[PDB]
């Protein structure tokens, strides 16, 4: 399969990339380090993982080494919740820029379409547990991305966690001007996304899919959650293919048209899950992994279910 698909602003994006949620400060340098090694050229980055700088002594040390050109790869990071207001947007990125060691980034993306008031806390919670909206809308901070676009920062911008109501809202924007490149969703064989992706894909927008393992070191994990990588069924795909059932689940949304995200820290994992570019699932392999859908997500910003803004009601 071809590596890169082609974005709306002209520019094509890796379809592999490696996250970095929950990547521990002391690890995420060597795993970066290895992931471009051993072929990466896409990274997922945000300022609330509270990782970037040392994402950034990675990717500098890999540019300085001559493994890459920056032409080459792909880094993508995105704007913070307390960051929506038209004032505070450019510093946000130029932050991230300079933590990453970039003059540039690939992609920016707004990480959720909720603003929560700005200060030192990252969830602003009120006595009830839910967060302290900002009154910034989505498209008065698509607006200050699309200053980004123009003045050299970025050269992609995108949306992450938008429905489709949301999405087509930012379409809609009177006097748009970039229409978003990406949006990165949630998606794997328990939330498949039919209707957001084809929704998406149908206005030329490339969908990204994050947590496509299932997110096993999610903080808030329960025991009796479901498990796609202990999942019975998947298992006997990734047998019959002879491949592991990690790289079944990054292979299925590749095949899907989306780009897709796994993060990992331990070098072997690193390696083992680029290895997705010598195989195919069937037709049939397709249609059983999207029927275990049931609607379950890692990331439900549950502290927001009342912000005006949350978009999974
Ligand atoms: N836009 C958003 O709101 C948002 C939300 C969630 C995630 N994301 C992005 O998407 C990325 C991926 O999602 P995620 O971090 O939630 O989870 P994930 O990629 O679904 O799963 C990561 C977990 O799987 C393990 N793992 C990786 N490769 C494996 C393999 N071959 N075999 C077995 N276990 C393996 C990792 O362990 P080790 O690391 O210990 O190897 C880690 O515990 C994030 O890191 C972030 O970049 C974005
Ligand atoms: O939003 C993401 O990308 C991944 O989730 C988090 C990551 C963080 F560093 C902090 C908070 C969340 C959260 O949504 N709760």
């Amino acid at each position: 399969m071809a590596s890169r698909i082609l974005l709306n602003n002209g520019a094509k994006m890796p379809i592999l990339g490696l996250g970095t949620w929950k990547s521990p400060p002391g690890q995420v340098t060597e795993a970066v380090k290895v992931a471009i090694d051993v072929g990466y050229r896409h990274i997922d980055c945000a300022h609330v993982y509270q990782n970037e700088n040392e994402v950034g002594v990675a990717i500098q040390e890999k540019l300085r080494e001559q493994v890459v050109k920056r032409e080459e790869l792909f880094i993508v990071s995105k704007l913070w919740c307390t960051y929506h207001e038209k004032g505070l947007v450019k510093g946000a990125c130029q932050k991230t820029l300079s933590d990453l060691k970039l003059d540039y980034l690939d992609l920016y993306l707004i990480h959720w379409p909720t603003g929560f008031k700005p200060g030192k806390e990252f969830f602003p919670l009120d006595e009830s547990g839910n967060v302290v909206p900002s009154d910034t809308n989505i498209l008065d901070t698509w607006a200050a991305m699309e200053e980004l676009v123009d003045e050299g920062l970025v050269k992609a911008i995108g949306i992450s966690n938008f429905n489709h109501l949301q999405v087509e809202m930012i379409l809609n924007k009177p006097g748009l001007k970039y229409k978003p490149a990406v949006n990165q969703i949630e998606c794997h064989p328990y939330l498949t996304q039919e209707k957001l992706i084809q929704y998406c894909q149908s206005k030329g927008i490339v969908v990204t899919a994050y947590s496509p393992l299932g997110s096993p070191d999610r903080p808030w994990a329960k025991p009796e959650d479901p498990s796609l990588l202990e999942d019975p069924r998947i298992k006997a795909i990734a047998a019959k293919h002879n491949k592991t059932t990690a790289q079944v689940l990054i292979r299925f949304p590749m095949q899907r048209n989306l780009v897709v995200i796994p993060k990992s820290v331990t070098p072997e994992r690193i390696a083992e899950n680029f290895k997705v570019f010598d195989f195919e699932l069937s037709s049939q392999d397709m249609t059983t992994l999207l029927s275990y859908n049931r609607n379950w997500r890692v990331c439900a910003l549950l502290s927001c279910t009342s912000h005006k803004d949350y978009p999974f009601h």
